[PDB]
């Protein structure tokens, strides 16, 4: 499947891993979040040509019937597959507290 | 979450389930399929609102970082989320074959 590694050395224009840094106090406004000041949260997008990583055999359907039929403009979409977790420090009053939120972090995509 | 009912009886500009009907034989071009002629694949379509029915926590970031920064159009796809399968019926050589294909039509879509 299609992942940053992939993604990243070579360029597509169709679905594939973007990346993408966050900074949780600038542009999402969290300031509770106290460390790390942000991380790479990368993006799916891209066009889903039929076959592209598909997902669910209606993603195929689609694909297909997209494909031969464009006037449709139905095509399935690309979003995330794969995705770790992210661990932040945050303080409860002045204890502070390191917790693992999960799918922070996008490593993979797939046309669904 | 936004489902048929609902995306049916309402309409949504933002991500909600649209219905389309494909028809094996023309557009998809499967003759093999030999009944039932076409089914209610439907599809999912619309933009994705911070908030509205997100998938993974990065969906959230996404949707939120996209909302207070558009430049971004990095935005949340709206994707399928539920799909029941679909029977069909083919011959091999003149004996029929009745199999259920999974994930065939949607039922719900989502902001993934």
């Amino acid at each position: 499947a299609l992942d940053t590694n992939y993604c990243f050395r070579n360029l597509e224009e169709n679905c594939c891993v973007r990346p993408l840094y966050i900074d949780f106090r600038q542009d999402l406004g969290w300031k509770w979040v106290h460390e790390p000041k942000g991380y790479y949260a990368n993006f799916c997008s891209g066009p889903c040509p039929y076959l592209r990583s598909a997902d669910t055999t209606h993603s195929t359907v689609l694909g297909l019937y997209n494909t031969l039929n464009p006037e449709a403009s139905a095509s399935p979409c690309c979003v995330p597959q794969d995705l770790e977790p992210l661990t932040i420090l945050y303080y409860v009053g002045r204890t502070p507290k390191v917790e693992q939120l999960s799918n922070m972090v996008v490593k993979s995509c797939k046309c669904s």
